[PDB]
């Protein structure tokens, strides 16, 4: 029922996943575990989220019980921003391995096109905004390019079996396309329909870089006349509107009871009318910008 | 007023746009405009006219007018040679036109890079890729090409370098790699298009921006606050620059106001003059790449 999208690495990858990001440390066992049996095969966490250790617990139990076997199972996890010095990022990768309990993660992307200063995993974890001097924010000056390399290597090693990035402007993405030997198989961005950036999906597609999206709608009257429309809710209106533009999604919800319909939204299909009429919701509205943190340019 | 590069190197504050200028009248006007007091002359490979402006410099050294080290020459590396081995061959040509042994500042003009076009085949090459009308493109990081331009500063081509139409997240990056920093963000500029928080980032990190506009003398606002000061409209969006510590290359410089885009600090604009020019910025756009063949440079 989950369609899959195969990612330029050649591995398959869920155009449906079950977002770790904000799963209270403990439940996510439990949580990850229901989601497994509620279908859900692809689980997008990252060391910032800092319940790693519990979606591998979640994962564990499932394969011990034979739910599934790691192979059926996708697991994408993110480099946090401390951990971008070559020297380092092998590090931050055992720390998600070792927590997710696995010998390797299928996808693994640069979290930020940012170098916060390394900090020891004993000295803070996550470490978050923390960069080793009280509240200020101290940077590393090592080109994105660096980091690349050292995760080509990891792949190369076979703990990782394919790479990508988030947050990354088409510009940026433009220049690391020209450097790397082993291309970035994923662009994770926020998307929704106050921030499409179709020029930079439409570049990242067609540079066979697939689009993983994350993050009222529900009450816009566009939304919800579409939805009256085709007899679907507005979440179903929203996934399908980018699942229909060969977009991977990671349901924003996910509540119990929304696990099966959070993943079966493909039922029907939106027409070019339909998506103009949700392109001109577009104004640029981005809710996760580095500016705000410490005026950190990638967004300008 | 010169402004003091990260390179330790002085640079005009009001340059002299070459962007433009037709061939048959450049040597001519870029002579004028150094008798006019113009010492900046901002100059590109992709302009076609870098020959004549050398005209125009030589003219005015060899009458004794200025000499060579008073004289701030720019110009700019075209796309199609952002491959390392390519650099010096363009700066090279660049610097046989213009007839000097170095350029002051050399800006890589885009962060694009196209496939190669020996000089011989086709210069300036223009969007020309080598293969009738299709864009073709090098993979070429920008630091490559950077540290190629670090090797000719070292070498005494080149006394400063620095980069034109980067976003933010790119010149930070280039930042984290960079050995000698680029001392120069040249960008679109204008109040349609303000980019407050790229300019803040970029000057806070100690990179000098230059203003272009060449792609409002009618507007209210601008209107209102010139005729309030008794200026042009032009005097004012040069000033509005200006005063933020901008440097600009005025856009027309006709020889009737020649020396006056080259005289307009005789006043100050105040809080609100800002506030209101600041509510003119809808994010207007007009050298967008983006309408070449999509490339991605601002999305």
């Amino acid at each position: 029922s989950i369609p899959d999208i195969k990612l330029s690495s050649g591995h398959l990858m869920p155009s449906i996943g079950f977002g770790c990001w904000k799963l209270a440390n403990a439940t996510a066992g439990e949580q990850v575990y229901q989601a497994i049996k509620a279908g859900y095969r692809l689980f997008d966490g990252a060391e910032d989220y800092g319940n790693e250790k519990e979606v591998g617990d979640g994962v564990k139990r499932a394969i011990d019980e034979g739910l599934v076997k790691r192979e059926e199972i996708f697991l994408t996890s993110k480099l946090w921003n401390n951990y971008h010095d070559p020297k380092n990022v092998e590090t931050a990768l055992n720390k998600t391995l070792a927590d997710l309990k696995v010998d390797y993660v299928d996808l693994f992307l640069i979290h930020f096109p940012i170098a916060f200063k390394f900090v020891p995993i004993e000295e803070k974890y996550p470490p978050g905004f923390y960069c080793g001097d009280g509240n200020n924010f101290v940077y590393e000056d090592v080109p994105i390019l660096e980091t690349w390399k050292a995760l080509e290597k990891l792949v190369a090693a076979g703990k990782i079996k394919s790479i990508g990035v988030s947050n990354f402007p088409g510009a940026l993405l433009l220049d690391l396309l020209r450097g790397a030997t082993i291309k970035p198989a994923v662009l994770q961005v926020e998307h929704h329909p106050y921030l499409q950036q179709p020029k930079l999906i439409e570049f990242a597609q067609k540079a066979g870089v697939t689009i993983t999206a994350y993050s009222t709608l529900f009450a816009h009257d566009t939304i919800k006349a579409i939805a009256a429309k085709y007899n679907k809710t507005p979440a179903e209106v929203l996934l399908r509107w980018a699942a229909q533009r060969g977009i991977a999604v990671i349901p924003k919800s996910n509540l119990p009871e929304r696990l099966v319909q959070n993943r079966s939204f493909n039922t029907f299909d939106l027409t070019k009318e339909d998506f103009e009429e949700i392109a001109k919701l577009d104004i640029g509205l981005r809710f996760n910008d580095p500016w705000d943190w410490d005026n950190i340019p990638i967004f300008v």
